[PDB]
């Protein structure tokens, strides 16, 4: 029957740019092995339980993020508002990764891939072919004067034209701005047309990324130096765990790949029927998502090991410890691959297919949720379409700050602060806090038992009550006690203003929870304690 195999292909995609592009870069920046220990702890202690929580709240209440929270606990409706703010910021920068992929795809159509060789305008006199780096280039006859990879030069110089600092915004790169518009135009048209159902080709869309990843994985494993990369990736370095960043990055990557804390999962749960075994699906899909990231990591690290031994440099220093590692490692593998142009086109098409799907869903979700806040006004037939255009246009302009020559720096701030980090922990802690301690985890378990058919094991409630709170709060405090500034590629120190601006992006979402609480307390009438009590009590969430 293969009912199980059918649902995964049809349900929420278990691959995204977070698997292919966010996970490898965060791992690498944090050491290969160490990152994995907090990552798996978070996956089982917070990630999977929160994922299931969001799906079931949505299923129990039959409502999306903003409205579901109001039913479960009225005073905590701010969690839904915060999720919308986080989604709005994510949509602005997630599409920038796609604009880079589109640029690489246009570049790919040439007979010779630009990143493959070094005789080009962007290339510095330092750049040397990687085969040459080991052979007579590095401290052999003339000592290596900081020689660099053609692929790295293409990314930093042709694609990014990286400025010295966020302080120099530089010129708007017209080519990346046009690529961003193309990605945005596709997004608007698919959302406006309402092209959300692709029953016949959903299979190709699901299979294509996995097939491409398998080819990349085989290429890497067959590449000399793969074992060293796999060891770097697999073997943990404990000293790293003593740093707050590895924990925050690992736990948050779990939250990122899962789309938890964005209000997407509550909405997906709402679509599910009341009597559905969502618990089985959440476990399968969450494990598959994490499994994809874990396996993709083998591919990328085997290539990094190869690059490290060709160049003759440490695996840690071979490629960027920043967003853009995928743009260096995977393109290099393609060059090694026979018929490179063909593989490059496929990889960037895959990157595009994974990202676009996610972006369409996220932007539709943002727009729908925003329309729902004021439905009568925004349900006029023209007005919804105008709203979609407005959201797409405003997000495109903000994205323009990131397609400038100093825009990579702005992108790193957005990736670190806007939809990841303390903001995700804050929303997750609150979702777990309210369900576990206000609504009552056991009370939810009565409802889950009715919906799923069987009472769930003690793991979900313990995670909501203790493990997720302790992991989220502990990581937040640890980061503050041992504070380390965001640094781009390990060598760039962000100005103090930039860190404050990044904090504001994190804070805007975070502040929504306390601010709404205050608004609710004021609006309700009565003695303070009575107000709090009424606001705490659930508004008929069973909806039988
Ligand atoms: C998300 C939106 C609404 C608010 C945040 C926008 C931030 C992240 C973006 C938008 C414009 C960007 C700025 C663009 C131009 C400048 C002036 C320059 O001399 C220093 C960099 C600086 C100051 C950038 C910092 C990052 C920046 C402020
Ligand atoms: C805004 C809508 C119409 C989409 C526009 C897309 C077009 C006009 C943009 C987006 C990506 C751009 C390309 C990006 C890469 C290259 C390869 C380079 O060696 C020559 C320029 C060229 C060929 C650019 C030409 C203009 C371009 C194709
Ligand atoms: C609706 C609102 C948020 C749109 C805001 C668009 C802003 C964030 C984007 C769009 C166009 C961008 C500008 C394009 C060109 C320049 C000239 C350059 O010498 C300084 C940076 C600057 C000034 C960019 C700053 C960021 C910028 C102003
Ligand atoms: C929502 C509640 C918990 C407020 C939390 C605010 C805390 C966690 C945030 C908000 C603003 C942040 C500060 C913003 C700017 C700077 C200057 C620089 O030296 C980095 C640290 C520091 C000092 C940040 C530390 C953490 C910070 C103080
Ligand atoms: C409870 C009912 C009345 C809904 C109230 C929603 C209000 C209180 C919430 C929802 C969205 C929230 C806003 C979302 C955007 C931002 C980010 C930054 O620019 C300042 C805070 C601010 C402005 C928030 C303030 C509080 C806010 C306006
Ligand atoms: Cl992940
Ligand atoms: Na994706």
């Amino acid at each position: 029957s293969s009912k199980i195999d059918f649902v995964l292909s049809v349900a929420g995609g278990f691959v995204g740019l977070g698997n292919v592009w966010r996970f490898p870069y965060l791992c690498y920046k944090n050491g290969g092995g160490a990152f994995l220990i907090p990552y798996f702890i978070f996956l089982f202690g917070s990630g999977l339980p929160v994922f299931f929580l969001e799906i079931i709240i949505g299923q129990y209440t039959s409502e999306g993020g903003i409205t579901c929270w109001e039913k479960i606990c009225p005073l905590f409706s701010g969690i839904g508002y915060a999720s919308v703010v986080i989604v709005s910021l994510l949509n602005v920068y997630y599409i920038v990764i796609l604009a880079w992929a589109t640029y690489y795809l246009f570049q790919s159509f040439q007979k010779e891939l630009p990143w493959a060789h070094c005789n080009h305008s962007w290339n510095t006199p330092h750049c040397m072919e990687d085969t040459m780096r080991k052979n007579k280039s590095v401290w052999i006859t003339i000592s290596s004067t900081n020689f660099t990879s053609p692929v790295i030069e293409f990314w930093e110089r042709n694609v990014l034209s990286l400025s010295p600092g966020i302080d120099h915004p530089g010129s708007l790169k017209w080519d990346l701005a046009l690529c961003l518009l193309l990605v945005w135009l596709v997004c608007f048209f698919c959302i406006w047309k309402g092209v959300r159902s692709t029953g016949k080709v959903v299979y190709f869309t699901a299979t294509f990324p996995f097939a491409m990843l398998l080819v990349l994985l085989v290429r890497g494993l067959t590449l000399p130096g793969a074992g060293a990369g796999i060891k770097f990736y697999l073997y943990p370095d404990i000293t790293r765990l003593e740093d707050p960043q590895v924990w925050i990055d690992a736990g948050t990557q779990i939250f990122f790949s899962y789309a938890i804390c964005l209000g997407a999962m509550t909405s997906l749960g709402s679509y599910n029927k009341y009597k559905y075994n969502s618990y089985r699906d959440c476990m399968l899909l969450g494990c598959l998502n994490s499994g994809t990231s874990f396996v993709s990591g083998f591919a990328i690290f085997s290539i990094l090991g190869f690059m490290a031994q060709e160049q003759g440099v440490d695996i840690a220093d071979v490629a960027e410890s920043g967003p853009g590692l995928a743009f260096i490692a995977y393109p290099k593998a393609v060059t090694m691959m026979p018929l490179p142009t063909f593989w490059s086109i496929l990889f960037f098409i895959m990157l595009l297919l994974l990202g676009l799907d996610s972006q369409f869903v996220e932007v539709e979700g943002q727009i729908t949720s925003l329309v729902d806040l004021y439905p009568s006004f925004l349900r006029k037939g023209y007005r919804r379409e105008i709203f979609i255009a407005f959201v797409c246009s405003i997000s495109y302009l903000l994205g323009l700050t990131m397609v400038t020559e100093g825009g990579m720096y702005v992108f790193q701030l957005f990736d670190y602060y806007a939809a990841s980090g303390v903001c995700l922990l804050w929303v997750a802690f609150f979702e777990c806090f309210v369900i576990a301690w206000i609504y009552g985890g056991d009370n939810l378990y009565d409802g889950i038992e009715d919906m799923i058919g069987y009472r769930p094991g003690p793991w979900m409630k313990y995670s909501w009550a203790v493990i997720t709170p302790v992991l989220c709060v502990g990581c937040f405090i640890f980061s503050l006690v041992k504070y380390v500034p965001l640094t781009y590629n390990k060598t760039y120190v962000y100005p103090n203003w930039a860190i404050g601006l990044g904090w504001s992006l994190a804070l805007s979402s975070m502040l929504c929870v306390p601010l709404v609480i205050v608004i609710r307390l004021c609006q309700t009438e009565g003695p303070f304690l009575v107000r709090v009590k009424y606001l705490l009590t659930p508004r008929e969430p069973n909806r039988w």
